[PDB]
């Protein structure tokens, strides 16, 4: 059903474009100052700001870029947000550019003092995608965070409470948890977590294991292409009417709405363009934890860990200045798409006997013990932990595609035999 999933999403994302063209027609802003992904988050910002103000925004004057301290009637943006999706709320669209903030954040940074002040291994970093992510993401919104991220919050929400209406959250943000896990004693266990009322150290210890039980075997995290509020602001003012021609955030649209944007980016003097270029790439699709392998495989080029990256953030601090500051076009483009997927891979009182109602060729069932016959979930875990080897193949089958390739018609096998450069981005 390609009609409300691909052509409402659609909608939500010409809202973004819309508002984004009518903001910077406000601004009074130029072609090339629309583009430039430094103004266009704090466009961003300003407006989730005020549907839960003003910002640095950046100008071009002959030579040299000048750095503008603004502020908007916080109403007037809530104002211009409706107007563009017809007077709607569209929650959907405040959540994308929530995880567009997220995905970007997942990869430029890295949140090592928060995960030990919680309790968690440092080297707990896959697991803990969209830890930035304002709860207040709607539920499509949760759906792409990592198994390591729900805990984290739990882990507080119980050490603070440990140490009313609070209740129904965690049983959920349980459940949420659970349906993370896509495998039996993986799922059982969690719930063997959610019943304790004042779940202290006995839940604190479990959760963390559990935890690190995803680093083996993964759950399902769903991953969602977000572009900047810019991209989709040029994309609806080039006529794209996504609504009527659809859209996706894990198929091939964003990458091929990539194929085509002009994005500019500021660049301090000593930073690495195409280092630059590679972080916002990777933003644009939660690959800031993916196999360093497969992301420049499908890139195109090189993927570059993070600590051999050149650039400190993307957006410019008030303390830098303006004088010694340039800007560069930002290379978004891949050589080939791949689905993002949601799966982490992976390799008595009842009946006895069955009566027969046909005649047909059929073994009789019937349980011959219990018949004539008349621990810790933890290691069931650890036991299945065990089994699983590095190098076990999962998707097996899936590939990747051409740009060309519409349709998922046909998928291409990479093999990896091959001078690599790492495989953990951290």
């Amino acid at each position: 059903n390609a009609t409300e999933i691909r052509a409402s999403v659609g909608k939500m994302i010409d809202g973004i474009g819309r508002f984004y063209i009518q903001m910077c027609t406000e601004l009074k802003l130029s072609d090339y100052e629309g583009r430039l992904i430094q103004n266009s988050l704090t466009i961003e910002r300003m407006v989730l700001s005020a549907f839960d103000t003003g910002g640095p925004i950046y100008r071009r004057v002959d030579g040299k870029w000048r750095r503008e301290l603004i502020l908007y009637d916080k109403e007037e943006i809530r104002r211009i947000w409706r107007q563009a999706n017809n007077g709607d709320d569209a929650t959907a669209g405040l959540t994308h550019m929530m995880i567009w903030h997220s995905n970007l954040n997942d990869a430029t940074y890295q949140r090592t003092r928060a995960l030990v002040r919680t309790g968690m291994d440092p080297r707990m970093c896959s697991l803990m995608q969209g830890s930035t992510l304002p709860r207040r993401s709607g539920a499509a919104g949760a759906a792409v965070k990592g198994v390591g991220t729900m805990v984290m919050e739990l882990i507080r929400m119980i050490k603070r409470g440990i140490n009313r209406r609070t209740r129904i959250a965690y049983e959920r943000m349980c459940n949420i948890l659970k349906g993370k896990f896509q495998t039996a004693a993986q799922r059982t266990m969690v719930d063997q977590v959610r019943e304790s009322r004042n779940p202290g150290n006995a839940e604190f210890e479990d959760l963390i294991f559990l935890a690190r039980s995803a680093l083996i075997l993964r759950g399902s995290v769903a991953h969602k292409s977000c572009l900047p509020a810019c991209v989709y602001g040029s994309a609806v003012a080039s006529g794209y009417d996504f609504e009527r021609e659809g859209y996706s955030l894990v198929g091939i649209d964003p990458f091929r709405l990539l194929q085509n944007s002009q994005v500019y980016s500021l660049i301090r003097p000593n930073e690495n363009p195409a280092h630059k270029s590679q972080l916002v790439w990777m933003a644009c699709h939660s690959a800031a934890f993916e196999d360093l392998r497969v992301s420049s495989f499908i890139r195109g080029t090189k993927v570059v860990p993070r600590g051999k990256l050149s650039t400190r953030g993307v957006q410019i601090a008030s303390n830098e200045n303006m004088e010694t500051m340039e800007s560069s076009t930002l290379e978004l483009r891949s050589r080939y798409w791949a689905i993002r997927t949601r799966s982490g891979g992976n390799t008595s009182s009842g009946q006895i006997s069955i009566q027969p109602t046909f005649s047909v060729q059929r073994n009789l069932p019937f349980d011959r013990p219990t018949i004539m016959a008349a621990s810790d979930m933890r290691t069931e875990i650890i036991r299945l932990m065990e089994s699983a080897r590095p190098e076990d193949v999962s998707f097996q089958g899936r590939g990747v595609f051409e740009l060309s390739d519409e349709k998922a018609t046909s998928p291409i096998v990479p093999s990896f035999d091959m001078s690599n450069e790492g495989s953990y981005f951290f």
